[PDB]
C-alpha cells in the first residue's frame, strides 16, 4: 500500500486539532532522530540517552508547541542502575529561542544544574522535576513573564539529594504575573517564599523542612484553591521513608489567621505535620472547603473535640486516618458530635484510629449525614462489630472495614508513601458494599447480616471461613448481586452453597484451595445450578484436581475463570469421566483454564465444550501439541489464547480448522515455521500474534496480503528471522504496510545472516537481492 | 589429560564388582550406538526411539548380565502426546539367545503382543509391565525354567486396556519351579490363577476383576511372604479412577480358611476390597504376620469389635483408613479393647474414620501398646481435642492429626492413587511429633498445650492463627526444638513473639504474609533477640517490604531462608536505614534472598552482610548488573548462586573479588562472553556453572588449565557455541578433560557456523583450522 517507508523510529499520529504527535518515548535513542515531520507540534523523547539539546536540534521544527524530554539522564537513584547516565544533559545556547510557538516544556529527570535560559515568551508550562537546581533566583526567572504552570519539585530530598537548604530569593516569583500553579515539593525548603503572584490557584509546598508557617505567608493568595503543606514536621512512626521529624516533638506551627486570605480555598491538605490541635479559627473566612487531609497527625484527641468541623458545611472529603497515639488500643471511637455539622459530607476516612469495639451509637453523628457515600474504617484492629448497625446506612455507597481483626479504590501503599503523586518517566458499581476483606471471620451465620438486605455487594475475601456452607448462612443477603469470598477456606460438601444468594451476579472462590488440596474430601462442583442469574464464576487457584460431580451446571453462566488447578489429572489420560465437565455450562462465552498443567488435551476435550464458547484461554500449561482440526468443534470460538506454551507448530490451513476465529495468540512459544498456507483464506482472522517464538522465514504462501490487509495487528517481535535473498517479500511487506506490527523500531530484528545481524528490518536495504 | 574423547552418547561408570555400566537413559537415541565397550555387564536404552531389536544389537556385548530396555514404544495414553510411539518395538529371532550370562531383562512400556521367546536359560528377572500381552500360555512359558521374578502387570486396565479378560492356562506358572516373584496387577485377571509354584514369596494380583478367592487357591504357597489381592470389588467412593464396583455392593469373597497354608506370611493387603467383616478365623495359622492393610473398606463397625485382633500380636504396622460410611459422621471412636492385644504395634493408622470428637479414654486400648511409635488420625474432620491427652503417649515418634477441623512421610495421594506402587519410566528426627497442620486453630493459649512438655517437635502450619503472640502463647513447650508456624497469619506486634520456646532450633514462619501486605503495620523483625538456641529460622514469601526494626539480631542463628520478599523495597535506592537488616546475625553462615525483586544490590548491603556469611542467594532477583568487587567484603563466602537473573558480564579476575569462593552459579543468566582472565588463579574455586548464557567462544586465557582441573564440575550446556577455527582451543579441551561436564552428550552444541549447526562439540573434527 505505502509509497515510502516509515522509517522514522517513533510513532506519528495526526488529528485534526490540528496537531502532527511524534512520539519516541523509549526507543533507545542517542541522538534526536533525522526526518522528524516539519509540521510536528508534539514531540515527544522520554527515556532515551540523548546527551545534549543544540540549535541543531529543533532546527526545522518551528511549529512546535510541546517537546516532552523527560528522562534522559535522570538521578543515580531514581534511574536505572544497568544504564546509569554517564554525564548530565548539555542544553546549549538559543536551542529553544527559535521555537516561537512553543507552550509546554518538560525537563524533569536530567541532572541539569540551572534554569535553562533563552525560553521564549509563548511558554506556559515549564517542568523541571528531578534536576539539581536548588536555588532559584528572581534573573533567571525574568524569561518566564507569560509562564503559567510551574513545576521544580524533587529537587532537593533522599532520593535525589542537593546537601544543602533551598534557597528561594525575596520576592523571586513575584512578576511572573499570569502563574497559577507552583510545585516546590520534595526540595528541603525552610520557608514559604514570599512574596508569591496573587494569580496563583494552586501551592505545593509538601515534603519540606518548613517548621513554620508566618501570618503573612498566603496574604496576596486570594485565588488559592489548593493548598498542600503536608510532610513539613512529619509523624515519622512506620514511615516507609527516611523521615526526620521537627525537633522538640513539634508540629507545623500555623498561626490561626494565616489562611484569612484565602476565600476560594477548595483543597487544603495538613497530612502528616505532626499537628497535635485544628483550631476552629482557622477555618473562620473559609466556607468554599471541600477537601481536607489531616491524616498522619496526633489528632486522635481531637476527633472526640472537633469544634472545627462547624465552619466547614460545604466539605466534600475529610480525612482523618492514622491519628493513633503510640502504644494506645482504645476501647471505642470518641466521634463529637460536631461531625453532624458536616451537612456536604460525602467521604470520611478514619483509618488508623485504632480501636478494639466498634458500637452502632458511636457513628450517630453521622445518621443526618445526608449525603454521605463513604465511610472508610479500615485498618482499625476493630475486634466486634454488629454488623447490623450499618442498616442505618443505606444511603452509603461503600462500608468500608477492610483491615480489621473482626470474628463474630486507593492505592495499596497510599497513606505510607513519601509522595503518593510522584510522576514516573472491583465491585462498587453493583451498587451499596460492604467491605469485610482481610479480618478474622471464621464462622458465618443468618443473624450475622440481619438487617442488611439492601447490601448489592460484600466483601468477605481473606477472612477465615471454613465451613460447610449448606445455604443458610447469606439468608438476609437478597439482593446481593457480588460476593468475593476468594481466600477463604470453602468446603464444597453440600451443593446447596451459596443458593440462597438469588440475585448473585458474580461469585468469586478463588484461592480457596484448602481443601481441595487434600485426597478423599467431597467437592460439589455443580452447586451453580441453584442460581438462577449468576454470570460470572471465578474459581481461580484452587488446586481443584478432583471432584464428585462429573458436570457444572448453569442456565446462565458466561464467564468462568478456572485457572490455576488441575484439569490435567482430572483429565488424566483414559478417564473420561470429566471431559464434560463444562458442557451444560450452556450460555458460557468465555472460559479460561490457563495454568492448568496441560501438556496435551485428551480428544474430547473439544466435544466436551459449551456451544457458545467464544474467548478460551489455554495459556501457561506446558502444551507441547495441539489438534488444531479439533477446533472445527467450537462454532463460536473467536478469541483462542495459547500464549506462553511449548507449541512447535502451526495449523496446515487455519481456515479448515475455524470459520469464526478472529484472535489468535501464540505470543511465547517454540515455532520455527510457518506451514505452506497457514493463513490462506482465513478471512475472519483479525489479531495474531506470534511475538517470542523462533520463526526465521515468512512466505507469501503463508501470509497471503488478502487475509494480512484486514488485521487489526499483527505481533512479529522476537523472533529469529534470516534476512537473506530468501525473506525479500517479507520484508518488503513489513516495511510498506499499513497493519499495525508493534516495536518495529525496537525488536523486530535481523538475527542474520552474518552483515545484518541486529539490525532491524524496517532499516533492510535488500537491494543486491536484485543486482 | 585423556588420549581417546569419550564420544559415545551415554553414561559409561566402573566398579570393581565387577561391572561395566553404561547407561543411555533419555538421549533421544533412534538406535543402539555404536561402539559400546564390550566388556559391558548393565546396558540401558530406557526412554529413546529405538524402533527395534535384532541379533546385531548386542552381538559383541557377551558379557551382559542386565538390559534394562524400558519404555521405548510406552502405551499411548501412558507416553507423551508430542512424541508418540509410531509402532510397536520389533524384536527378532535371537536377538537375546546369544546372551550366555544375561540375569535380567526390563521390557517394559514397548506394546509388545506376546512373551520374546528365544531367551536364555540364565535369565532370572523378566519384567514386561505395561506391554499389550493379556494371555499368558503355558507353551510360551517353557523358556523361563529358571525364572525367578516375573513382572507381568499393566497389560490390561484403564491407562492401557486390552478390551477382554486376561487369560491365563491352567497350571501356566506350575512347572516355573524357582519363580519367587509374580506380578499380575492391573490385569483384569478374573480369577487366582491356579496352580502356582510354591516356590513363590511375593503375590501381586491387585487392581483386577477377581470377585471370589476359592480355598483352594493359595494352598501350596508355603513359602510366601507377602500376598497383595487389593483393589478387587473396590471401595469407588470419591476414587480419582475410572471404578467399577462389584455388584450388589459385595466384598471380595474370601474363604475362611483360605490363608492356612500361608505360615511364612508377613505382608497382608487387604485394600479396597468393600470388605464388610474380618473373620478372626482368617489369621488362625498366620502368627508371623506384621503388616495388614484394611484401607478402604467398609470397616466402621468392625473397628469397634475387631475380634480378628486378639490372633495379630507379632503385628509391626496396621491400616484402617477410609472405612467411613457414606453419609456419617459419627460422634465419636469407638476402638475394640482387642487393640490393646497388638503387643508388636508400631504404627497404627486410622484415616479416614470421621467423627467429630476425640476424648482421652477412646484411645485407651492403645495405652499400654509398649512399642507404639505412629498413631495416624489424620482426615477426620475431628472439630475438638483436648491435646493434652497426648501426655500418655509420650513414647511414640509421631502424632499425626493432619487435615482435620480442629478448633481451640507419606505420598499426597497414597490412599486414593490408583497404584502407589506404579514404576515410572521433615522434622521428625528431632524427636516427638505433634502434627496438627491444615486444621482450623485460629487461637492459642498455654493451656491448649499443658501435659505436653516433651514435646520436640510441632506442626501448626496451615492453621488459622491471626493474634499477637507475646510470649505466653506456647509456655509449656520446654523441650520445643522446631516449630512449623508457616501458612498462619502472624501478627509481629510483639517482639517478645516465640520467646518462651527457650529451646528453639528451627523456626519456620513462611507464608505468613497477610500482616506483612498491608501498610502502617508494625512488624518487630529483632524478635530473633530471645532465642537462645536458634539455629534456623524461614521466614520466605512473606512479603515483607517494611519493617519497624531496623536490624535482626542473634547470637546463634546460622541459616535465614528470606526469599519471596520485597528487599528491593526495603533497600529502595537512597533509604539506608535497612542495609545492616542481617549484620548483627553475628553466626549467620547461610542467607537465601532470592525472589527478591533487586534488580541491582545498593552500595552496603556487601559491608552490611554479618562476618561469617558462606553460602549466599541471589536467585531469581531480575538483577541486571553486579560489581563484582564488592565481593571482597564477605571475607568467607563460599558458595554464590546468581542463578537465573539477566547478568551480561563476569568479573575481569574472579581472584581479586573473593579468595574464598568455592562455588559459583551462574546458570541462567544473559552472558555473551567471558573476560580476558576471568578464572586466573583462582585457586579456591570448585564448582562452576555457567549453564543456560548465551556464551559463544572460550579462550584458554580465561579458563586456565591450573584452575580447570581442580574442579569437582564445570557445567556449560545450553549455550551459544560457535565452532570455528577460533574455537579449536575450547573444542579440544572439552574432549579431552577428566573434569565432569554433564550434558556433553545431549546439550553441549555448537549452533554454527553452518555445517556444524546441531553437532555436539564432543564430537567435533577440526582437522581442516590445521592443513
Ligand atoms: C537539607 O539541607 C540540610 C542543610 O540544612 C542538609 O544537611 C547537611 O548535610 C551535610 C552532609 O550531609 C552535613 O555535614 C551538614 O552538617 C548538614 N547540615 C545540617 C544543618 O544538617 C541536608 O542533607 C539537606 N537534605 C538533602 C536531602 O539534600
Ligand atoms: C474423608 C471424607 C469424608 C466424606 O467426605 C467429606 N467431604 C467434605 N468436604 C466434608 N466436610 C465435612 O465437614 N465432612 C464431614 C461429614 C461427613 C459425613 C457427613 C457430614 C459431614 C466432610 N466429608
Ligand atoms: C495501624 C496502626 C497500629 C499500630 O501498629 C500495630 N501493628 C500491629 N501489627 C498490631 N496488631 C494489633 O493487634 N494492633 C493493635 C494494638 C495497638 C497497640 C497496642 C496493642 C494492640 C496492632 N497495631
Ligand atoms: C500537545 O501539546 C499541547 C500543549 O502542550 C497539549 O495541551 C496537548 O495535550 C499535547 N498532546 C500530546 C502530548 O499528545
Ligand atoms: C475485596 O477486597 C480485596 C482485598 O482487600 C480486594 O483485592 C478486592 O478487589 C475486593 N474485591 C472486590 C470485588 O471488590
Ligand atoms: C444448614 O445448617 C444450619 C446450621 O448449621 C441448619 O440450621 C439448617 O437446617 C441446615 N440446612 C439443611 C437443609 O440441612
Ligand atoms: C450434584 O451432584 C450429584 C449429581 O452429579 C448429586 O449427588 C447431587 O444431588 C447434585 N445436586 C445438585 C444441586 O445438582
Ligand atoms: C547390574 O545388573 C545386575 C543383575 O541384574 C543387578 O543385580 C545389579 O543391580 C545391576 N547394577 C547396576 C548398577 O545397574
Ligand atoms: C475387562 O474385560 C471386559 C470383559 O471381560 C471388557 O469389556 C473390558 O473392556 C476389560 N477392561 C479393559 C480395561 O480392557
Ligand atoms: C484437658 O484435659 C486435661 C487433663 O490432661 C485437663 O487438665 C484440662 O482441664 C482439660 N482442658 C480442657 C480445656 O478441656
Ligand atoms: C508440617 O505439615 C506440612 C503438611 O501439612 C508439611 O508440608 C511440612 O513439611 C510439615 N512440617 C515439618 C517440619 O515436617
Ligand atoms: C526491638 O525493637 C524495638 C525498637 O524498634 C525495641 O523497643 C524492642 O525492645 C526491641 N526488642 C528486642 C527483643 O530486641
Ligand atoms: C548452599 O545452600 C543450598 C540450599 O540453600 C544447599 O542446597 C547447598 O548444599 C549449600 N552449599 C553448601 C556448600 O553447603
Ligand atoms: C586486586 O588486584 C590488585 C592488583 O593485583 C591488588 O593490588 C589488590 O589488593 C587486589 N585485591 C584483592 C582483594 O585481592
Amino acid at each position: 500500500a505505502r509509497w515510502f517507508p516509515k522509517t522514522l523510529p517513533c510513532d506519528v499520529t495526526l488529528d485534526v486539532k490540528n496537531h502532527v504527535i511524534v512520539d519516541c518515548t523509549d526507543k533507545h535513542l542517542t541522538e534526536i532522530p533525522g526526518g522528524i515531520p516539519t509540521n510536528t507540534t508534539n514531540l515527544t523523547l522520554t527515556i532515551n540517552h540523548i546527551p545534549d539539546i543544540s540549535p541543531a536540534s529543533f532546527h526545522r521544527l518551528v511549529h512546535l508547541v510541546e517537546i516532552d524530554f523527560r528522562c534522559n539522564c535522570v538521578p543515580i537513584r531514581l534511574g536505572s542502575k544497568s544504564n546509569m547516565c554517564p554525564r548530565r544533559l548539555q542544553i546549549k545556547p538559543r536551542s529553544f529561542s527559535g521555537l516561537t510557538y512553543l507552550k509546554s516544556l518538560y525537563l524533569d529527570g536530567n541532572q541539569l544544574l540551572e534554569i535553562p535560559q533563552g525560553l521564549p515568551p509563548s511558554l506556559q508550562l515549564l517542568s523541571l522535576e528531578a534536576n539539581n537546581i536548588f536555588s532559584i533566583r528572581k534573573e533567571q526567572l525574568t524569561e518566564l513573564a507569560n509562564i503559567e504552570i510551574l513545576y521544580l519539585g524533587q529537587n532537593c530530598y533522599y532520593r535525589n539529594p542537593c546537601y544543602v537548604s533551598y534557597s528561594i530569593e525575596k520576592d523571586a516569583f513575584l512578576n511572573l504575573t499570569k502563574l497559577k500553579v507552583l510545585s516546590l515539593k520534595d526540595n528541603n525548603v525552610t520557608t514559604v517564599p514570599t512574596v508569591l503572584p496573587s494569580t496563583l490557584t494552586e501551592l505545593y509546598l509538601y515534603n519540606n523542612m518548613i517548621a513554620e508557617i508566618q501570618e503573612d505567608d498566603f496574604n496576596n493568595l486570594n485565588q488559592l484553591q489548593i493548598l498542600d503543606l503536608s510532610g513539613n514536621c512529619p509523624r515519622c512512626y512506620n514511615a516507609p521513608f527516611p523521615c526526620t521529624p521537627c525537633k522538640n516533638n513539634s508540629p507545623l506551627q500555623i498561626p490561626v489567621n494565616a489562611f484569612d486570605a484565602l476565600t476560594e480555598l477548595k483543597v487544603l491538605r495538613l497530612h502528616s505535620n505532626s499537628l497535635q490541635h485544628v483550631p476552629p479559627r482557622w477555618f473562620k473566612n473559609i466556607n468554599n472547603l471541600q477537601e481536607l487531609d489531616l491524616s498522619q497527625n496526633f489528632l486522635a484527641k481531637e476527633i472526640g473535640d472537633a469544634k472545627f468541623l462547624h465552619f466547614l458545611p460545604n466539605l466534600i472529603q475529610l480525612d482523618l486516618s492514622f491519628n493513633f497515639e503510640l502504644q494506645v488500643y482504645r476501647a471505642s471511637m470518641n466521634l463529637s458530635q460536631a461531625f453532624s455539622s458536616l451537612k456536604s459530607l460525602k467521604i470520611l476516612r478514619i483509618r488508623g484510629y485504632v480501636f478494639k469495639e466498634l458500637k452502632s451509637f458511636q457513628l450517630s453523628p453521622l445518621h443526618n449525614l445526608q449525603n454521605l457515600e463513604v465511610l472508610d474504617l479500615g485498618t482499625n484492629f476493630i475486634k466486634i462489630a454488629n454488623l447490623s448497625m450499618f442498616k442505618q446506612f443505606k444511603r452509603l455507597k461503600v462500608i468500608d472495614l477492610s483491615v480489621n481483626k473482626i470474628s463474630p479504590v486507593l492505592e495499596q501503599l497510599y497513606y505510607f508513601r513519601y509522595d503518593k503523586y510522584a510522576r514516573s518517566c472491583s465491585c462498587y458499581k453493583y451498587g451499596q458494599t460492604l467491605d469485610l476483606s482481610k479480618n478474622s471471620i471464621f464462622f458465618i451465620k443468618s443473624s450475622d447480616f440481619q438487617h442488611l438486605s439492601f447490601l448489592k455487594c460484600l466483601n468477605l475475601s481473606g477472612n477465615l471461613i471454613s465451613q460447610t456452607l449448606n445455604g443458610s448462612e447469606f439468608q438476609p443477603l437478597a439482593e446481593l448481586r457480588y460476593l468475593d469470598f476468594s481466600n477463604n477456606r470453602l468446603d464444597l460438601l453440600h451443593s446447596t452453597a451459596f443458593e440462597e444468594l438469588r440475585k448473585l451476579e458474580v461469585l468469586d472462590i478463588s484461592s480457596n484451595s484448602h481443601y481441595f488440596q487434600s485426597e478423599g474430601i467431597t467437592h460439589m462442583l455443580n452447586f451453580t445450578k441453584n442460581l438462577k442469574v449468576l454470570q460470572k464464576l471465578m474459581m481461580n487457584d484452587n488446586d481443584i484436581s478432583s471432584s464428585t460431580s462429573r458436570t457444572m451446571e448453569s442456565e446462565s453462566l458466561r464467564t468462568l475463570e478456572f485457572r490455576g488447578n488441575h484439569l490435567d489429572v482430572l483429565w488424566r489420560d483414559g478417564d473420561n469421566r470429566y471431559l464434560q465437565l463444562f458442557k451444560n455450562l450452556l450460555k458460557l462465552e468465555e472460559l479460561d483454564i490457563s495454568k492448568n498443567s496441560l501438556s496435551f488435551l485428551p480428544s474430547g476435550v473439544f466435544d466436551g465444550m459449551p456451544p457458545n464458547l467464544k474467548n478460551l484461554s489455554l495459556a501457561k500449561n506446558g502444551l507441547k501439541s495441539f489438534i488444531w482440526e479439533k477446533l472445527r468443534y467450537l462454532k463460536n470460538l473467536e478469541t483462542l489464547d495459547l500464549s506462553h506454551n511449548q507449541l512447535t507448530t502451526v495449523p496446515e490451513r487455519l481456515s479448515n480448522c475455524s470459520r469464526s476465529l478472529k484472535n489468535l495468540i501464540l505470543k511465547n512459544n517454540q515455532i520455527r515455521s510457518l506451514t505452506k498456507y497457514f493463513l490462506q483464506d482465513a478471512f475472519q482472522l483479525r489479531y495474531l500474534d506470534l511475538s517470542s517464538n523462533k520463526i526465521q522465514m515468512i512466505q507469501k504462501t503463508s501470509f497471503p496480503e488478502n487475509v494480512l490487509n484486514n488485521l487489526k495487528m499483527l505481533l512479529l517481535h522476537h523472533n529469529r528471522f534470516l534476512c537473506t535473498c530468501d525473506a525479500v517479500w517479507f520484508v518488503w511487506w513489513v516495511q510498506h504496510t499499513e497493519v499495525t506490527i508493534p516495536y518495529l523500531a525496537t525488536d523486530v530484528t535481523c538475527v542474520g545472516p552474518g552483515a545484518h545481524k541486529g539490525q532491524s528490518v524496517i532499516s533492510l536495504d535488500l537491494y543486491t537481492c536484485e543486482l
